[PDB]
């Protein structure tokens, strides 16, 4: 069972495609060694396709329907609904990919006739074809990095394949509640989506403390859509319809699974055929769902094979981290040898090899570790943090160019009591916000995969509802973390702190001299700034903010959009 076949037809672009990081008047002031910064484009697609493109073999033994029966034994306790056209309608972004029968996003979002006329005649195929496999684009990505030597120096385009915009419509109306709702019932607290990332890090130290010895590992797969086969596929659908839903609804899953999900033609940007997919499409509703059900479900059992003593796991999609009682140094290297065996097995070899870690702050899990500060009072204060290179490099890249997806503020957001989203994130941004006066402009960007309008004066509600007020207070910062933004600094060419501490007094006082809500960022989102500090009380207009469904479930692909 190939992942892939390929005709010969190449991956390609729908328009130019910048590899080298766009240079404007603000660049230096962010980032001096502009080298460094690329961007990932189809002409790397061929590589990308090598690395992709392999045989999987499968051996499926007791503990994996062992937990599968758990697994559906709780989704058959879930009840879901079918999503009306203007339901699903409205969930699709505005500038998502146009369908290729006539109208676009807008069209869809504005209930045109012809776009829900289409849409229902989509639908009635669904219903009435369970076996023509369904078109799908393939496209390379555009995506942003820090070159790193020693992975090769530079990583290739990852593969998007998506079906017309048509069918995207369709999936939410069959599926947009399943996948929603499904994966935390089945996964309980292991469902890693259901967290904010406060919330996360409170799992994950309580988690380590639960344990007499605690160890923990995170388990990368190596590309881990290409090792998801047929069986995963047809097993996460029969996951599905253990739910409570109404024939109509089985009737779209059971298509859309056979048709779409399980596999089908590729499609370049020209119209030429590629060749063919029989793993993970990237770009549909159930692949974030699909993933971590299916990484749950061999991770579970693997941990069986490996005998591991209490375990606790953290899922997102291909992401997982494992925490566990400690049997020493030689016994813990031995079970990880074992799991390791067991999830190959099961179609998903490592790409690191996974290593016992006795250290929490050490454990890597959705690209983030957990560190400790201190709040305002002295108290020990944990809090998510991240290698700041990729918010960084990417940072750069919109500091010149206008991107769909703003990296920075979702960065802001889920990192905003780290030390360099503060000192350099917040500096840079509302910077460059004062200097257009643009601070009441809502920005799009992505959180858990769905796409969200927010106005960066918002900030402060955001971020006292999420991280609590001690985010805006927090200091003294571990020598782990310390030491890994100075390598980050040093490598791009960033100024150093002081600098931006400096930088930070100046747009503090431009922010209080705005009033308003300009006023209220300068206060709290800079009070590190100043070296006599004010009190920071919390904001009447937090509690008004709708903050359900940020961190729900993942989306990733989905073409999901809230608000
Ligand atoms: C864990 C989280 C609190 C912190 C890291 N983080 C994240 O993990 C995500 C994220 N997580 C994640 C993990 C795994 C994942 O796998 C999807 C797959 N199909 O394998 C997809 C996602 S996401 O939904 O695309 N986004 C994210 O969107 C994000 C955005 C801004 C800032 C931080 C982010």
């Amino acid at each position: 069972s190939m992942s892939y076949t390929w005709t010969g037809a190449l991956i390609t672009p729908c328009a130019a495609e910048e590899s080298k990081l766009p240079i404007n008047a603000l660049s230096n002031s962010l980032l001096r060694h502009h080298n460094m910064v690329y961007a990932t484009t189809s002409r790397s697609a061929g590589l990308r396709q090598k690395k992709v493109t392999f045989d999987r073999l499968q051996v499926l033994d007791d503990h994996y329907r062992d937990v599968l029966k758990e697994m559906k034994a709780k989704a058959s306790t879930v009840k879901a609904k079918l999503l009306s056209v203007e339901e699903a309608c409205k969930l699709t972004p505005p500038h998502s990919a146009k369908s290729k029968f006539g109208y676009g996003a807008k069209d869809v979002r504005n209930l045109s006739s012809k776009a829900v006329n289409h849409i229902h005649s989509v639908w009635k195929d669904l219903l009435e074809d369970t076996v023509t496999p369904i078109d799908t684009t393939i496209m390379a990505k555009n995506e942003v990095f820090c070159v790193q030597p020693e992975k090769g120096g530079r990583k290739p385009a990852r593969l998007i394949v998506f079906p017309d915009l048509g069918v995207r419509v369709c999936e939410k109306m069959a599926l947009y509640d399943v996948v929603s709702t499904l994966p935390q019932v089945v996964m309980g607290s292991s469902y890693g989506f259901q967290y904010s990332p406060g919330q996360r890090v409170e799992f994950l130290v309580n988690t380590w403390k639960s344990k007499k010895n605690p160890m923990g590992f995170s388990y990368d797969t190596r590309c881990f859509d290409s090792t998801v086969t047929e069986n995963d596929i047809r097993v996460e659908e029969s996951i599905y319809q253990c739910c409570d839903l109404a024939p109509e609804a089985r009737q779209a899953i059971k298509s859309l699974t056979e048709r779409l999900y399980i596999g089908g033609p590729l499609t370049n940007s020209k119209g030429q055929n590629c060749g063919y997919r029989r793993c993970r499409a990237s770009g549909v509703l159930t692949t974030s769902c699909g993933n971590t059900l299916t990484c749950y479900l061999k991770a579970s059992a693997a941990c069986r094979a490996a005998k591991l003593q209490d375990c606790t796991m953290l899922v997102n999609g291909d992401d997982l981290v494992v925490i566990c009682e400690s049997a020493g140094t030689q016994e813990d290297a031995a079970s990880l040898r074992v799991f390791t065996e067991a999830m190959t097995r099961y179609s998903a070899p490592p790409g690191d090899p996974p290593q016992p870690e006795y250290d929490l702050e050490l454990i890597t899990s959705c690209s983030s570790n957990v560190s400790v500060a201190h709040d305002a009072s002295g108290k020990r204060v944990y809090y998510l943090t991240r290698d700041p290179t990729t918010p960084l490099a990417r940072a750069a890249w919109e500091t010149a160019r206008h991107t769909p997806v703003n990296s920075w503020l979702g960065n802001i957001i889920m990192y905003a009591p780290t030390l360099w989203a503060r000192m350099i994130l917040m500096t840079h941004f509302f910077s460059i916000l004062l200097a257009q006066e643009q601070l009441e402009k809502a920005l799009d960007c992505q959180i858990y995969g769905a796409c969200y309008s927010i106005e960066p004066l918002d900030l402060p509600q955001i971020i006292e509802r999420l991280h609590g007020l001690s985010a805006f207070s927090l200091h003294s910062y571990s020598p782990g973390e310390i030491n890994r933004v100075a390598s980050c600094l040093r490598k791009l060419g960033v100024p150093p702190l002081r600098v931006w501490r400096h930088r930070a007094r100046s747009v503090r006082a431009r922010l209080l001299s705005q009033g308003g809500r300009a006023a209220t960022c300068g206060k709290y989102l800079f009070n590190w700034a100043v070296k006599t500090k004010l009190k920071l009380t919390p904001i009447p207009a937090a509690s008004q903010l709708d903050l359900s469904g940020w961190f729900v479930a993942g989306y990733s692909g989905g073409d999901i959009y809230h608000s």
